[PDB]
């Protein structure tokens, strides 16, 4: 019978291999974070640590032939690496349901699972492009070398012309070029939805133009600021140890609790392609 | 190695099988309100909603070749089914005892189990004669065309007759009849038991004739009160999803907390059947 | 709103609960009815081939 | 395995075989009341129990031939065991952790494990030298049969040295001699290291090849000691059920809950052999 | 440090927590350096068995 | 009313049951009858009980 218990695995290897699959897909649409910075490799569970810092730095010499004379570089200076979070989202499964699917019903239903994750993975871009004081992290507005542009975005028509291109000024100037990758407030991006300009075409033309690797929206990020970086690697890198997945808690009162299991952590190894406002 | 606890079925099938058999044993013999009423078939856990609910008026007759009048047997008015209950009474069963009887010797404990059951049906009588404001009930308390007669008026001789016969004629003018079962508090029936009529020889004789399904006593019922129903169906049904079953809480400290999980919801289709005293 | 975020530690889920109660409000039937006239689609079982569906739409 | 579940003991044979060792290794070096008294053999976790009363009392024998008696020897007027206890101090192990020992680093960590260990037979020294009462057990602050002796006079200088033979004498006499212990808080222990005049000689010296067996130090003595007691067999008898090994609350929050389990009862067979300040 | 009496169930702090606070800061390399010269450590090997370890320990 | 029911057995003084071996009485049949349908698991007589006592279980 049903029994009732704790030894599942709730669901059998059909819907258990559904409800990874439905995850993913709703995660992967709510993530605007890793669309604008190619991932690191799969380190697994295995791994707590991921290595941290880099250049800082010095330019020159060279001869002919032997030595007059550098470096050794760096190393740049001093570890070790910052635990990987591992964040989470929970959500229960009430009860019998599950069971009911088991006989009754082919579709098991989602109570949150897709909503979780949603939650989930949207609350760790917030902790990619902000800072965080709790646990020892680099955001994309802490990291410093920003040499923060007097921002941009006007009302008239110019606006965020002048200050994309302000920044390609300064970022190119500080030693460090690249293709460049733009991230604006949502408010901002329609302000900057232009209306109308230069009279050939729009907005969307010129910018997506100019940073040519792309330009992209994202909610959690301060509703003044926006960012440019270098999607460049060995730069930055976007650490995953573990991927989202489904988890179990495990037997509870009478419950099937679940939770997702994210853990990103992003490094900066170069902070001198970090812009805000 | 060994010492068992994750675990597994920490039982055996022997073991099992007995404490499943016990546990209906004392719970069909401690259920009082399963008697009045010719309980619905089980559904299973897969219904989550008992059917439900309908009143006021009485169905036409009688006739010739001819048609209709039927006069339409039409609802009027509306849905739908309040959630069938879960009740549960938890008990623990300690560690170091069922691995000793996994084995050893042969003293393996069923008592917490019989103790909760006993409990748990108990209280499960409790919510149908009762109200309850817990969750959106309908009790044989809150039932209304209740004919919130005053009844007894007992102690003298008795009995104790007026008092039942005033109901069934009661009843029977709402255009109510059938084959009547009467359940009283425990202090009243003594009261009744009680002495001889004078006429006379006992309460329950003279009683158990006029009701003639049956005479019952409940702890649970109010004090003073006492009802008097129709057992017949398509009036009142008792709805049992999945009757009683031994279940674990899981495993905890580590131990093994037990739970018997029962659901009972009781509807009324014809509350005209119902008399308060 | 639910938690995060984090650390190697536990929980603090803090704990999806409810809170409070049940049940489905059950699920509405909606029609809308029209007719097709006998002496046309037994015309349509057939002589020509004018059936109409104009009622349907 | 990261998933989870279940029964996997999360760990490995190899790590599961150093758990084991790592939490005998230091609760027997942190273990001062096993050293006092040579323990009995372990009974099992099958066995609730541990047989109780004896002594009372000494006649001898001559002899030639036939005409020795009294004896019988019983077997004491009095029964039943009472329960041996289950002492534990529980701990966790977190997410990755384990895991990360299974796929890159060798070593487990096995930090909380051994420090849970330490704590928990602290306490279980607690258990034994002081009374009990929640359970209603013995050990001595409580065995009586000390005749009361004052001991102490342990102030100042000049010695520091009339307890113990004060204890000698009155142990002595009744019948009951053997080898001696002596167990004291450290606070006197201190007290009476000091304070050599100068003259001078040491406190040590003198207690140590007087009391034949040895000197011990217990944190969890009254802070006014102390109680001394005579080694011999089938005087006191420390009643081992389960020696020290791990346990598993077996699943918690993706995580692993541990206990030790101690089930460790002295009982007093003899209690002439006690007494206190 | 909070200690267990006890029996049966009833028994908690714990956790044993594992105290709120990571990660590792990297294990040191430390050393002390020593050459040995030309001719030595092939001398023994056509005539002397010995090696002279004195730089070494 | 304890909250404690299911079917009884009754315990008496040999002294009781007779006395209470009745004689006559709601002029149907006995009290054999009566307290036997009633306890309705068995009566019982024992002689190591209190002669004033008995008991039910």
């Amino acid at each position: 019978p049903d029994f009732l218990g704790h030894a599942e695995n709730p669901l059998r290897e059909e819907e258990w291999a559904r409800l990874n699959e439905t995850v993913i897909q709703v995660a992967r649409r709510s993530l605007v974070g890793r669309r604008i910075l190619d991932i690191y490799g799969p380190l697994g569970a295995g791994v707590q640590t991921v290595p941290y810092d880099e250049f800082q730095g010095v330019s020159p010499g060279a001869v002919d032939i032997v030595g007059e004379q550098e470096t050794a570089m760096v190393f740049t200076d001093a570890r070790k690496f910052k635990t990987i979070p591992i964040i989470y989202k929970d959500f229960l499964l009430h009860w019998r349901d599950i069971e009911a699917a088991r006989t009754h019903n082919m579709p098991l239903d989602v109570s949150a699972a897709a909503g979780a994750a949603a939650l989930c993975a949207q609350q760790e871009d917030e902790l990619i492009f902000y800072g965080d004081a709790r646990l020892g992290y680099e955001g994309l507005m802490t990291a410093n070398g920003r040499l923060t542009v007097p921002l941009g975005d006007w009302t008239s028509p110019g606006g965020g012309f002048q200050a994309i291109v302000e920044a390609t000024r300064k970022l190119n100037e500080q030693g460090h070029f690249g293709p460049y990758a733009v991230v604006l407030s949502p408010r901002l991006y329609s302000q900057l939805h232009r209306i109308y300009e230069k009279t050939g075409v729009l907005e969307i033309e010129t910018i997506r133009q100019l940073a040519s690797d792309g330009v992209y929206q994202s909610n959690r990020l301060r509703g003044e600021s926006g960012v440019v970086v270098s999607t460049g690697r060995e730069n930055m890198d976007l650490a995953v140890s573990m991927d989202m997945v489904a988890a179990y808690l495990g037997a509870s009162r009478m419950n099937h609790p679940f939770r997702v299991l994210e853990a990103l952590l992003l490094r900066i190894k170069h902070p001198d392609a970090i812009c805000t406002l």
